[PDB]
């Protein structure tokens, strides 16, 4: 209901959604739902930035006229289209028609066929364009591939105000928007496994759009992305942390997925652990069948090693570990070495898929044929398992 | 508790498994738990077939003491080393350390891998062997790979039993133990779920096997199988469900199994749907991420057409859909028709992943490249979906 200001002006009016427990359909786990973050700024002529996810766009449109009974809204922002951006997009038209669309170009062809029949002026804006709205004026940054083709940044200059969109949010439900009313440790948490999960094969990417904004000198004073709370505060330190996070050197920590029909696949696990330990090393075990996918990967992005098993079922993989490993195939985890392993009853076959799913990921394995048992581990075995995880600890050194 | 006598001198000694929910690990998922049968034969010379779970070995034991306290067991039958079944081998051997043991060569093997720290004396047994227990005898038949190598069942010519271990059995906790006393509709629901995911890629074996059977004409009275219920009163329709469902000659169904971000690609299945039950033809519509794939399996037996469809995320299919594709390459479908779909943003790439896992699993494409739409389907879109559902129908006729 009741908008927020971010300053005399300018206010956020998106939505919270609550009870949402997986986004992008069923991708992200939103284990405390997420926002629809949305901007408006009140100027001799006003602009809005971005809209609202359809099924929440009674909430924009009244949190708008909270700021002025008829909307006026001479622009139209557009950075992203997705949809828990622009699903709004239709009824906000036909609330102000005259409105006036700036967007990339991509982001104009995409606005044409995911919705279409709806008439409106435009001005495909390209980075470094600026549009005035009389005290405030709004320059862009394109963004391509920063998530999506069609995406781009919005920076008013005036308040040192940047609105990147997806990229530095956080999918977080509170009625709280700020993040100096949030836990410091909690939120930085949530931004890691939005970055994860969604900005992890962009990194480079990242580091460019990042190092570009700093050799211009743009002065951020305040970051407010479309999912999330607001950086206010100190947004120095989620700018750091995406460095961070894109350059990927890790931590000397290392992350073992896996899953067992009848627990030798997992002793093997513990053997690696107990090996990867003692090589002064964190370890994370998951035991995908009862773990978050998503969450995985977040504890991936600063590991740097990945350690997955599997023992073999009708000479394939253990069906459970498919989605790890073809999401990771596509994320694409920026230099990270890893291993994989598993038992098998004769003839066996998880080994070479995870091997090839691994290296398609573009995993460095430590050690191309890993460590396979057949029918049970034997000591000679798990020893072999804990050297290994010990040789591991020692590369990840750090 | 107590033991339940199949007939005079043989009885079902072993325990049901009410809260279990996932069985071979996360695999295959047991709504209604299931059960580890064992019998017991007392004859001059009392014999025991297979064992059970380890974490049940108390009951076994404690039914055992039921029929004869000091416990004999001159023979013990390992029909698979599995590990539901044999769990309790040490145990029993311990019980009874001078027990004669009745089992495969391959069995032998997986026994001594899987135990060693464990003599006993064996016996390898063959086709056709005998073994004399005074009134009664046990005549074994080797089945490999019907389900594992070291397979095989145990025939007691006398009362026309036959012990196939997991052949003909079904993941289902009931306090009471025989199709007679079961709703016969919902207990070969079950055993058929069982066979979709177990003995699936396996059903050439399993026609051999029951002609093999045929030609031996062996007098089949009732079949108590290691899991489930016993079949006392009727074994006939059990192994004309399993001689139809090995064949392949399927229905005029269709399971179409997709999941989607933003709708497109479930209106794609949609149309394809449409135009499948205007050929006439019975469709199950499965959004992966909300069913169990394992129920999902089960309905394919009968169907005669696969249709999996998916987004592109990453360059690559969505981790959601990565199981099923997995787990039918592995289980290899018999006799079906399929086709990939799915829509993409900009570059696409689950289509290939799409259609490179449905030929792996040895499904023959309707269309090699499938449907596939861009960001919205549009009206010859879906029209051209419908045609091809359409078309799949013609095919699967009937
Ligand atoms: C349904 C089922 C299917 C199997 N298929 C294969 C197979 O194709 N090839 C193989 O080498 N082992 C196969 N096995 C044996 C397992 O790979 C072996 O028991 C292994 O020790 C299990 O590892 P885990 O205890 O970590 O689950 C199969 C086992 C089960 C229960
Ligand atoms: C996280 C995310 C990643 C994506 N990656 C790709 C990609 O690599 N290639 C592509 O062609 N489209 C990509 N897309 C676009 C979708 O394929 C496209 O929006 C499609 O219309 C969604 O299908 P659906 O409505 O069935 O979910 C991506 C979308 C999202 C949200
Ligand atoms: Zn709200
Ligand atoms: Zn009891
Ligand atoms: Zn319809």
């Amino acid at each position: 209901s009741q908008p927020v200001a971010i300053t005399d002006g300018i206010y956020w009016v998106g939505a919270v959604d609550w009870n949402i427990r997986y986004f992008h359909g069923p991708a992200f786990s939103t284990h405390r739902g997420t926002t629809y973050n949305a901007y408006l700024i009140v100027d001799d002529k006003t602009a809005l930035v971005d809209t609202v996810y359809e099924p929440f766009k009674e909430e924009l449109i009244a949190k708008l006229k909270q700021i002025k009974d008829p909307v006026k809204l001479d622009y139209l922002v557009v950075n992203h289209t997705e949809s828990d951006h622009a699903g709004a997009f239709p009824a906000i038209m036909e609330l102000c028609p005259d409105a006036h669309v700036l967007c990339t170009q991509r982001a104009f062809d995409s606005l044409k066929a995911h919705y279409s029949h709806i008439d409106f002026n435009y001005t495909i804006v390209k980075t470094g364009t600026s549009v005035s709205l009389g005290k405030r004026s709004l320059t862009f940054i394109e963004a391509p591939m920063l998530h999506w083709p069609d995406s781009m940044f919005t920076y008013v200059p005036e308040e040192a105000l940047l609105l990147p969109n997806d990229a530095f949010g956080q999918h977080i439900a509170t009625s709280v928007r700020f993040d100096d009313q949030v836990d410091a440790g909690l939120i930085m948490d949530e931004a890691a496994k939005y970055y994860a999960n969604i900005l992890m094969p962009f990194s480079n990417l990242i580091t460019k759009k990042l190092d570009e904004i700093q050799k211009i000198n743009l002065a951020i004073k305040t970051i407010a992305p479309s999912h999330g709370i607001i950086w206010r505060k100190d947004p120095g330190r989620i700018i750091e942390a995406y460095a961070r996070w894109a350059e990927g050197q890790g931590k000397a920590k290392a992350v073992i997925a896996y899953d067992t029909m009848w627990l030798s696949t997992e002793k093997m696990a513990h053997a690696l652990m107990d090996g990867l330990v003692a090589g002064g090393c964190e370890v994370k075990l998951f035991k995908l069948s009862v773990s978050d996918r998503n969450d995985v990967i977040k504890e991936i992005l600063d590991a740097r090693a990945v350690l997955v098993g599997s023992p073999t079922i009708n000479n394939d993989i253990l069906p459970v570990v498919s989605p790890l490993l073809d999401d990771l195939v596509g994320l694409r985890p920026k230099n990270k070495v890893g291993l994989a392993f598993g038992a098998y009853g004769w003839g066996g076959g998880a080994q070479k898929i995870l091997e090839e799913r691994l290296k398609a990921a573009k995993i460095e394995l430590i050690a191309e044929p890993g460590p396979t048992v057949q029918w049970v581990p034997r000591g000679e075995d798990l020893q072999r398992c804990y050297e290994l995880g010990r040789k591991i600890a020692a590369r990840i050194a750090d």
